[PDB]
């Protein structure tokens, strides 16, 4: 049996008092992780090549993820069965070296480690013909599936509260990768088309986005004994809310009291990302990000986000280092024009099985300091029925109440292990 | 560690619109599976021979099953811990070659693959002395356990709503197998006696069946490089509802509003089954079923079911084939005499690790067409309290409302992998 | 992958009727297990040495526990993700042979097998520097974490119902072990300091214990080809309720109707334990316990417990034996001075992979007899709001109702497998 996975677990404390806390800017879709992760998370993969004959094989792979608060020993939880697929490589003579698969599978996900941000990820139940050699590059075709909690109506209402049927979205993906635009540089282009797929006779709310597009171009350049990726993505309508390749064509959300509420996503997103890891010498490794993401919604409730951070590792020993992370966010409300921002600085002493900034397991002992000043937040007071501004961006002091994390500080510290295998 | 299991996962679509749908006749206890399975289902077994000394060994085996809707990636679920037993072979000199076991175990289950129908399955927590060599055959003894949600009362009421205590049924199984009635043919006989086992001072409803019998005779004949099994089972009373060897001696069911309702099973069942897989040549494999099951209840709410289907596989290549399935059901209501029926036809193109119709993993791309015309259904409107006909068979148009799937059509299609290992 | 664990599963019956029942004295924190365990319980560990270089290694270990009623096959359950840690041995030159770890880990738990009683167990999320060679012995340092369901208030109330915030306790452990006080004897000393760790601005109820101490001294003496441990522990205040090393500094409990209720633990506990396993000859093994535990609470609701039992195994064969267990409990209510007591006698025939009373797997067929006579119980009638005596010890016949198990008998029997691997 092949045993792989990912896991992170630890203990921590907040300077002001109590268990460790984590800091994410309101409106940002990520946090700089080093010394800022507050759960035990683990994926346990057990797979196996079940049949080989020469070039041909069938591999079976699975994934069972667990998330717990790590505030206690016995922590019951509903695990998420995330992968259960079969890949058959070289089963087609005419298209050599290509694999056909089916089943739930984490499919080719691009992400930015330090901020734990997946920026291209259409995984889920699906099927596809992967790595077709096309000469100048490798072509891949897939179709995955997601489903929104409700958003579909059995009959025509004018009442949004009537749209409570789970609504299935489909994504059709096409990628062309490994094209050598230049020396040391490769170029990948992908196109995603997602659409809400309605049952016979069901309807989406009036004005619902229905479908959309995600367009990706990633360029990897080999540098300083590491790499650097430069991405530019542009999504449209139903692809703007999730913003990684998954569709939400219905536009209806539900409050905690089961009330439907219209969160239309007609609009667009433009994401320009650059990240990488570069070694410099024998004592320095450094991971780094820079992003600018702008979701512009027709309903004025978008956001314009900017991040930047660096994680330079300095190696005292082939197995002992001192890692430090510094991240900055700033999100501006599309609706109000206000701005939330934060800066985090973590200083960690780690021991890892390896001399890389990518080597895992790592056992860290760290201290984190975050200072924010947020001038807006989302109104989630009341209920989708009591509240008409439910879910809208709103200034910090709106109607006397308060929104957002405020203008403050905090520092935490602890020990944690992280590992992929 | 020994890693085994079963799993099926895939993506699909319904012709009319939306996610793929599955077709089962109302009253039938099964559906023809090819291109008609709508969930990711998986059992992950991890076992291990923990001690061997010569002929003697102790094997530990476990099973954790997961069922998810496969409409999304992250799908939290409560897994069912199904197996955790220990088998000690050859630990008894006097009864050589025999195994003693204890623990929850899937115990010797007979089933019919294409319709996924288990017809003899008493698995659950249990214990037993297995494979005792008796000369003409091998004798096996077991005792397993099931428990009904309620159906037992702490005191004597006349009110069924008072019978809400979980009620334990016990099954005592005895099988004699591997007797060579003829050349190429073996014969197995089994006898099951199940009884509801009441706590001191508890009572079952008046007229409750309490106990029952299941009697099985299976004959396996080696044929056309495959086999053919011919079964005849006859159950009695408390064994008629589940109809695979498990007892339900209490007769009380509960609606979704926690209301008890009397579903007495005094009566009998007669099941006559014939199924098998036969190869013909080097290009054809064919799986096939034929069944007639009649549950005759004292309360007139039984059913008389007939199925027939065939799954002929034609092999283009040692690893690529074209499988096709055609199934037919017809269930007649014992209460009303009406009839629900359906015919399914699936056409699939698969790639499998093997040249058999039994070879797994298989990766399929299929299209299914089902056409039904049901003239009855069960009344589950209202609640066991509002409704007096709750749970009874009732004609399609009963009291102006409607029951059953109607008279219709639909076609689906998709890709799916299936595998046992 | 390394596959380890623990599991027990079986089938049983109660003499009087129905499924098997288990007998524990009211007020006792344990039951003599042989032939007195009523669930399938299993921990499935999958770990792996992920990196070794000479003396240095990093081991990853995990644990997923399942508990089910074993009254049926399909038993859905929320598994408890209990372990997910990484241990790095020999990563520090200055402190050779020592390990540093982080993650949720079952950390050095002392327990008494036949009664399944852990008497020193601070496991949970944590971190630490283990096995530091100190010359005369090995010094270990750890910090683990627990959290109480509520017990903390966001503001100052005088209303206990206001204290519903989860409250984190921290434990700081220090042990010095393997000191050879004598020939064949070792001595371990540990000191635990636990404190409720409040968020900025939160408050605990007035009079809440807040913190406490656990002090342990265990002495292991090698004897009769086995051992004998003699423990003496003394805890204080917040460490008296759990009584194994974990803190509960808040003092608030909640009824099933979400009502807070004050269960202050200011006071102390004195536990004097002696247990062991000794072989005598080639046919006799015998496990044995003797304990006296006194929790004296300031609020008069403590208890004074005494147990004694022996499990002598007589070996007919290297793989077949006859085990028998005899246990006795007696708990006196601190509040009322009454006494609950019981005596259990189990007689089992087992087959195990080994000639030891410690050899697993074991497959048992047993019969148990328990006879109790309890004269007090806890009042859990009503709700923390209806009831003012909620949770207090109270005589059997208090206010006409009844408390405790009564004065009775019962006998059970069944088959069960148990195994650690
Ligand atoms: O599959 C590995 C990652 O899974 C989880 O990530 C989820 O949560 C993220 C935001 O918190 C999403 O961006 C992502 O799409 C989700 O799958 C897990 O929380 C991560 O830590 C894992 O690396
Ligand atoms: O254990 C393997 C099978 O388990 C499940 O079967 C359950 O559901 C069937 C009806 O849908 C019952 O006949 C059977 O008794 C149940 O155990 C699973 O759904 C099957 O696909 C598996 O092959
Ligand atoms: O981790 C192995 C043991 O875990 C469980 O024990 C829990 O329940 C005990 C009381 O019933 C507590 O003393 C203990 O702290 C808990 O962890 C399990 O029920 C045991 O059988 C296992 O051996």
């Amino acid at each position: 049996v092949d045993f792989h996975g990912y896991a992170r677990s630890g203990i921590g404390w907040t300077g002001s008092g109590g268990e460790q806390q984590c800091f994410q800017t309101t409106g940002a879709q990520s946090k700089y992780r080093l010394g800022n992760e507050c759960e035990t998370y683990a994926e346990l993969k057990l797979g196996q090549e079940v049949w080989k004959e020469g070039d041909k094989s069938f591999y079976f792979d699975t994934n069972v993820a667990y998330s717990v608060a790590q505030q206690n020993d016995w922590e019951a939880t509903d695990p998420a069965f995330r992968e259960a697929n079969v890949q058959g490589k070289n089963l087609i003579e005419w298209l050599p070296g290509s694999t056909i698969w089916a089943g739930k599978r984490f499919y080719q996900r691009h992400d930015v480690h330090m901020i734990d941000f997946y920026y291209w990820d259409i995984s889920g139940p699906g099927a596809g013909l992967e790595n077709i050699d096309v000469g100048f590059g490798k072509l891949s075709l897939a179709a995955t599936r997601s489903s929104e909690a409700g958003g579909s109506s059995s009959f025509a209402s004018n009442n949004i509260y009537d749209y409570t049927n789970e609504t299935a979205n489909d994504v059709f993906d096409v990628r062309l990768a490994q094209m050598e635009i230049n020396p040391g540089g490769t170029l990948e282009l992908g196109v995603d088309y997602g659409r809400a797929n309605l049952r016979d006779n069901y309807r989406l709310v009036d004005g619902a986005s229905k479908d959309g597009w995600l367009f990706t171009a990633e360029h990897t350049q080999s540098v300083l004994k590491g790499f650097n990726k430069f991405v530019v993505q542009y999504a449209t309508d139903s692809m703007t809310s999730q913003g990684k390749g998954l569709s939400q064509g219905s536009g209806v959300a539900f409050d905690n009291e089961k009330f439907a509420y219209n969160i239309n996503n007609n609009g667009h997103m433009l994401r320009i990302l650059d990240h990488g890891a570069i070694s410099m010498g024998d004592n320095w490794d450094m991971m780094y990000v820079g992003m600018y993401q702008d979701i512009n919604w027709d309903n004025d409730n978008g956001t314009k986000w900017w991040t930047v951070g660096i994680r330079p590792m300095y190696k005292w020993t082939p197995i002992m280092s001192t890692v430090m992370e510094i991240g900055y966010d700033n999100v501006e409300s599309q609706r109000t024009g206000d701005k939330n921002n934060q800066y985090k600085i973590t200083l960690a002493q780690q021991w890892q099985a390896g001399d890389s900034i990518w080597s895992r397991p790592a056992i860290r002992v760290f201290a984190t300091y975050a200072k924010w000043d947020e001038k807006w937040g989302y109104d989630y007071t009341g209920n989708a029925d009591n509240n008409a501004n439910f879910g809208k961006a709103v200034p910090a002091d709106f109607n006397g109440g308060s929104f957002g994390r405020g203008d403050s500080d905090e520092w935490t510290f602890g020990a944690q292990m992280e590992i992929w295998w």
